[PDB]
Formats: structure tokens, sequence, C-alpha cells
């Protein structure tokens, strides 16, 4: 009820009642909000509404102070002062960017640009507002009910009339009814139940709309530079394996926070785990948004760090499987691996936040609120994929606007850059180096002579909006007959519907570009499927072709990206 101004910090009792997060505003800033926007409801212990019986005047510009009460122009007493006058709204202890964050619908790219270019408190206001908007949008969707059960993995659904149907992919996680979370993939639909239960007919699912908590901590803590390693104790016996990162590990101990840009296969988790060997007494918390990113850090830690000092933090609501080898939920172990939403309230000597392109400003802030650390390290790559922005439908979100860490990496550059790709055949490294890394990424591997490209537009069909290209899958099938070593390839495309078709026709394991991020395979077969902004996205393209260790086959739709691929072209 009585708090601090989200703009200039000048204490007040005035909260905007029209803002979905109800932020406190000072006398000066509340005025500049109500007179420039449709937002006219002003709060305190008592709201600014006409006290005269049965009067519906709530607009603060049409209200006045009659002693210690509030009334409109039609009900005010002779001795009454306007609540809105002289650039101020009457309150105790007596902006363009704040207005736009407060009133935008978050469907445009410019809304996200602003949410990242504004002041720090406006970043938290923006992150709270966006997350709250995203959750209330889930409520707009229709309830799905089980009509019949075909088998242990297939079912038929009945939808609510009037309310739209959400897109079916492993992106949208429903909550069965409390029979556990469930996901869907396309009249022959497949049901992916997180908890194994006999799919009851009549039982329904609904999109988990968790409540949005307020943000207290900043996205980035204030930067501190030191002239000596602070609170960390190095070794002069770090294995040659991690010696390439000694100068960077020291930079970590000489700054409050540091950023690491690591292109694919340049040694990000090797750097992250090697930081524990360089400061062997330090308590380190390894965090990331996804369970898969946390698990990939667990796998590297399992190889170099003592297993008895490790613990994998798993929340009670087990939404999918997790890394099994560390002791579970022992919050007190020297090494703690946990997702951002499951983080306990604790301290650390170092906090490592991985896959930073997937973080939102909300995630950056939660980490600063749940973890108080001597040093924070942000590992990721702004040339890789960002978190899906479900409300964003107009415009494209550039990497400098993914989050505060990405913004720093794209404007002032990263503190540390891993320049040598050790995963990919040089054809791939040379392509992405020119495409997204300003020719600064170098190849450790030779050219494999197993990277191919084919320009084939085929025929584009759609499953609602998720696209399919059966002729591009036909070309893959023909290629497989002539190149049987490729029988072990992973099939990748920008669309679930393309992947579902390729799975039945080719029999290859399937993966979307977005779900492939962080993973590597010997052989990759990629079909572009369409020439949309989604399938032409250079960060998505970069992720797609950098999954391969040995060979890649790219069936392309876009001439531009095809021409850039430094691969042997194939005929047909
Ligand atoms: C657009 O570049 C290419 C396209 C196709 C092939 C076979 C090679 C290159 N470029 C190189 O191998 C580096 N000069
Ligand atoms: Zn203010
Ligand atoms: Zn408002
Ligand atoms: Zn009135």
């Amino acid at each position: 009820a009585v708090g601090a101004c989200v703009l200039c910090n000048s204490q007040t009792s005035l909260r905007c009642g029209a803002c979905i997060r109800r932020p406190f505003l000072c006398c000066k800033c509340c005025y500049d909000h109500v007179i420039s926007t449709s937002h006219k409801l002003v709060l305190s212990v008592n709201p600014y509404v006409c006290n005269a019986p049965g009067c519906d005047v709530t607009d603060v510009t049409q209200l006045y102070l009659g002693g210690m009460s509030y009334y409109c122009k039609s009900h005010k007493p002779p001795i009454s002062f306007p609540l809105c006058a002289n650039g101020q709204v009457f309150g105790l202890y007596k902006v363009t960017d704040f207005n736009a964050i407060a009133t935008c619908d978050w469907t445009n790219a410019g809304d996200y640009i602003l949410a990242n270019t504004c002041t720090e408190r406006l970043k938290l206001f923006a992150a709270e507002t966006l997350k709250a908007t995203e959750e209330t949008f889930k409520l707009s969707y229709g309830i799905a009910t089980v009509r019949e059960v075909l088998s242990d993995r297939e079912l038929h659904l009945s939808w609510e009339v009037g309310k739209p149907r959400p897109p079916l992919n492993r992106n949208y996680v429903f909550t069965g009814y409390q029979i556990g979370e469930y996901t869907f993939e396309k009249d022959a639909v497949v049901y992916r139940g997180t908890t194994t239960y006999k799919l009851n007919v009549g039982d329904y699912f609904v999109l988990t709309s968790h409540t949005v908590m307020p943000l207290s901590a900043p996205t980035l803590v204030p930067q501190e530079h030191y002239v000596r390693i602070t609170g960390l104790y190095p070794t002069l016996n770090i294995s040659d394996e991690f010696s390439s990162n000694v100068a960077n590990y020291q930079k970590v101990g000489m700054q409050k926070y540091s950023t690491l840009q690591g292109p694919p296969g340049t040694g990000k988790s090797h750097f992250a785990i090697g930081l524990a060997l360089y400061y062997p007494s330090a308590r380190i918390v390894y965090t990331a948004c996804s369970h898969a990113a946390v698990d990939a850090l667990c796998e590297k830690a399992l190889k170099y760090l003592p297993i008895d000092k490790c613990s994998r933090i798993i929340p009670a609501r087990a939404r999918v499987e997790c890394f099994d080898k560390f002791k579970v939920n022992s919050t007190l172990e020297q090494y703690v691996f946990c997702t951002v939403n499951a983080l306990p309230e604790t301290t650390a000597d170092i906090v490592v936040f991985d896959e930073i392109s997937m973080a939102t400003n909300y995630d950056l802030s939660v980490v600063n609120a749940r973890l108080r650390a001597k040093h924070y390290v942000y590992i990721g790559d702004p040339a890789q994929l960002p978190a899906p922005r479900t409300l964003l439908t107009k415009g494209t979100l550039e990497p400098e606007y993914f989050n505060s860490v990405c913004r720093l990496m794209k404007t002032i550059g990263p503190d540390m850059f891993l320049g040598t790709c050790r995963r990919c055949p040089a054809e791939i490294v040379d392509t992405v180096s020119a495409l997204v890394y300003d020719n600064k990424l170098k190849a450790h591997k030779d050219k494999s002579a197993q990277c191919f490209k084919m320009f084939y537009k085929g025929v584009i069909t759609h499953d609602v909006s998720s696209a399919i290209n059966r002729p591009q899958i036909g070309v893959v099938r023909e290629f497989l007959t002539r190149n049987p070593a490729w029988r072990k390839a992973v099939f990748i495309s920008p669309y679930n519907s393309q992947n579902a078709v390729a799975s039945k026709i080719l029999g290859l394991p399937t993966q979307t570009v977005d779900s492939s991020q962080g993973s590597e395979y010997d052989y990759v077969i990629f079909t572009q499927t369409t020439e949309t902004a989604h399938s032409c996205n250079v960060n998505r393209f970069n992720v797609a072709i950098t999954r391969a260790k040995v060979g890649i086959l790219c069936i392309m739709s876009d001439r531009d990206l095809y021409d850039k691929l430094q691969f042997t072209s194939l005929e047909i």
C-alpha cells in the first residue's frame, strides 16, 4: 500500500490501478502517466473515485479533494482542489518509455526492444508486465477433452467452442485432470504424458498458467572491477586440459560479473566445469532455464568433478525426467546444478548461468533474487536461439534485444570469446563464421568432404500453420539409398509437422532446430521446408548446421542461405 516509485524512486501511496502490475508512481510521474495514456484509475489505501453515492466517476483528471474525501466536478464541495493539477497527482510526500511498456500488448518487436533499452527498474516492470500478459493470454484458449484412446501413445480430442485452439507441439505444456503435465503432437494425434496414466475418456487438459511474482533484484547486478582475484583461491596445478582458459578464469575472479560468447562446440561446458578446477575450494551453482542445459553441465561435471560434492536439484513437480547420477536435492553440496525456476534461496562463490541466449530478463532477475554470489558468469551465444516469445507476432527480435546479457554482448562485446570450433567439419565452421561471427570463428577440424547442399523448393503444405514439404523428404529418401552411411543421421527441420512426416517416411530420429540446440550428432539431414522469416532466421540456420560433427545434408528453399553454404552442391 505504501511504497517506492517505479521510475524516479520518490516514495508514494499512488499505484496505477489501470496497469496490470499496479506499480507505485510518485506525484510527478503518476501525472505524466495518467495525462498521456488511457490509464486514469489512481489508487492509495482508498481509490481515487467519486465518494458521492452511486456515482461512476473513476478518472483522476475529472476528480477533486473535498476536505479529506474525493468527488467529481458534479459532486465536489465549494472548497475543493483538483487531484490532477500543476504536473502532479495529489498524493503523500508531494516516462514516455514507462507509458509504452504499461500500455503495449507485447505482440510487436518494438515492445521487446524498449523492454531492453530502458532503465533497470523499467526492465523489471517490463518483464513482470510481459510475463503477466503472457499468462492471462493462456486463459483465452479452449479446454481439450479426451473423446477416445486408440493406444498407449495415441488419442482423439474434443475442443471447446468459441475459444481458439493452442498450437500442438512440445512447446505448449498442458496439465491433465491433477493427472500430471501432458504435451501433444499431430486425425491421428499422439499424447505425451509426463506421468504414466491410463488416458481416461472425459478427463480434460488445461495450459498451466502459473502466477507471476514481482521482481525485486536487477537483471544484472552493478558491475565491479577488481585489481586482484576476490574471494576465490586459484591453483598453480590446473591440468593442461584447462590451461587455455587460465587467463579467462582469472578475469572471472577480477570482475563481479563476466560474459562468455561461445559459438557451437568452442568449449562452453568445458570452460564452465574447468572454472571449478581452477578455484577448487569455491562453492559453485550451475544454473540454466532448461533441464537439458542443466543436465549437459551435470554430464561434464560427472567427468571432472568429485561426484560426492555434486547435487542435482529437482522440483517436487517432476514435469519430465532428469540427470540421475548426483545426490538429489542436497542444496548444501559444493556443486549445485539446478534450473532457474527451481533455484533455492542460497549464496555461492561463483554462479554460472549457461545458455544465456535462452534467458529472459525475468530469468536474469530471478537468479539475482535467489542467489547472492561473489561472482556471476554468463555463458551463451547471441548468435544462437532465444526463448520463444509466444505473444510476439509482428517484427523480428534481434539478438541485442534477447536479454540484458545479450544486449551487452552485442553492443560492447563479450568479456571472453571462445574462437575455435572443435565440433564441426570446416565447411560448416567457415559458413557460420561468415554468417554470424564476423569471420572470427575458426575451425579445428579439416573439411570433412561430407557436407552437401541441394536447392529444392518442393511443395509446401500445412498442418494448420506448422509446415510440411513431402518432396524435400522424398529427395532425402533418394539420397539415403545412395548414401547408406547416412542411415544413422538425425533429421532436423524448423517444423514439428515436417519432422513427424519425415519420421514415418525415413525412420530417422527427428529434432526441431530449437530442440537440437546444445546437442551434437555425427550426421545431420536438414530440410529448410519453407522460405518464411522463421526458417530463414540466421540464428536458427546457425544452430541447425552446427549440430553436425562429420557430415550434413541441407535441402534448401532460400537461395540466399543456399548460396552461402560452403558445401558441395548435389544434383536432381
Ligand atoms: C559460398 O562459398 C562456397 C560455396 C560452395 C563451395 C563448394 C565453396 C564455397 N566457398 C569456400 O569453400 C571458401 N571460399
Ligand atoms: Zn516518480
Ligand atoms: Zn498505468
Ligand atoms: Zn460524482
